[PDB]
């Protein structure tokens, strides 16, 4: 057991899940409101946002280890200087971003002797898509619905996720199919004008928590005149991070599939 | 790299391991309990069940090739009008780990152009064996134990894997002797009554998982009273699918190690 300094919420996600403390992570009273899950314990420090770090604290906490990701890949030089770097990216164009995470976190769980434990929750994961999946087909019968996934970027424009997203992942995994699929991009999400959602005759639409101006968007007329709007085929998803590890694709599984047990039709 | 419709487990498993990702294979809902590992991507669609495949589903993703095993042999020329179909056979009266897992596993990595990755993991699963071996040699001495490994039939009837079977290549490679050794078998496997295994002393017993019915044998009075349960040279064995490919017999080698170390004398 080293003294780790982690970087993103991914790869603070990956440490915590492994059963490791790290002595340092990035704007942890936001990833309270962000990902929720895992709790970070309160003996980590902060050492400042994903993007701008302070690179003073986490010499001064005297780390073993610095684990990066694809937002710190221009500090990887000067990060070395100060302890040895373990660069693990994802959510590149090219990435599939859950098959990724799922590597990284299997990696990470060699590195510091923790594969027993990571095996034992992907195992517990994959068992655990297994039992929501049916817990849909029983609410939903066969076949199961079109979902579509997506965050706002404002009232008016929409993050949709895409193929190589891990809510994506997640929607296969759990039986799902894809409203309107995406082509693959960058953090595995796409930007759209709200008014595209009209597309959406097909079913269900979810979208992720936080969002400040929820209820702004819900009294909007383009809103209101959604197709699965006026059809109660939406629903909003409690706070789970679509940018994390592997147990990141269990938690949006749970996480989702509660939000469309809810506004099931009577079976 | 063509759409590919795998229609066995052990195919599976050997597509997995290259790198290749089927569009369809049978009972994923199952594969996660009973074969484990490797993993099943997202993007697999379920084409129903190893010995009746849905011809609609499979038809439906639009294979390039169908892989088809053993199990799937009369179905060969249904199976043709949909795709071409490469047919792989294993566990017959022949020896179906040592050589044509492995040798299925080359011949697949040809087809489909994944070589050098075929011959990482091979090399990779030789070296483990060893380490396994030497980590028994540690702890056992060099005078390793006799060992024999089952699945459980009934909570009153058990398959012994025999000498052509792929626990029995693995035995072999961590340098076991078998404890009830036995002649060639299909699926490596005969089928005898559970009080056949009281003939069983000094030897170490290993059975597979998961077995449903593991704590109605656990309370009998004759498993109870069987010598290796009274010394503790049992022990259960983590899922890991005895009827696989090439990379099962690592996977296998790993968990089979990792109960006989774990029953190992204190
Ligand atoms: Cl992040
Ligand atoms: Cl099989």
């Amino acid at each position: 057991h080293m003294r780790v300094v982690v970087l993103n919420w991914d790869l603070l996600e990956q440490v915590l899940e492994l059963g490791i403390q790290p002595v340092g992570a990035p704007e942890l009273s936001s990833y309270v409101q962000w990902v929720v899950q895992p709790e970070v314990p309160s003996s980590v420090q902060d050492i400042g946002t994903r993007t701008e770090p302070n690179l003073e604290k986490i010499a001064a906490l005297k780390p073993d280890v610095i684990l990066a990701a694809g937002p710190q890949q221009d500090l990887l030089a000067t990060l070395g200087r100060i302890a040895p770097v373990v660069y693990l990216p994802n959510f590149s164009e090219q990435d599939n971003a859950a098959q990724v995470a799922i590597s990284h976190f299997k990696t990470l769980a060699t590195l510091f002797g923790k594969e027993a434990v990571a095996q034992q929750k992907l195992e517990a994961m994959y068992a655990r898509f297994s039992e929501l999946k049916a817990s849909l087909q029983h609410a939903f019968g066969d076949t199961l619905p079109a979902v579509v996934t997506l965050r706002f970027a404002n009232p008016t424009s929409v993050f949709l996720y895409t193929e190589n997203s891990t809510p994506q992942y997640v929607l296969e995994q759990l039986g799902l199919s894809s409203a309107l699929p995406q082509p693959p991009k960058e953090w595995g999400i796409v930007q759209k004008r709200l008014s595209e959602l009209q597309h959406v005759e097909q079913g269900y639409v979810l979208y992720f928590l936080p969002f400040a101006e929820e209820k702004k968007v819900q009294k909007s007329v383009l809103w209101r005149a959604m197709p699965f709007v006026q059809a109660g085929r939406v629903n909003s998803v409690r706070p789970v991070w679509s940018y994390g590890g592997a147990m990141s694709l269990r938690y949006s599984a749970e996480a989702i599939t509660e939000s469309l047990l809810a506004v099931a039709p009577q079976s």
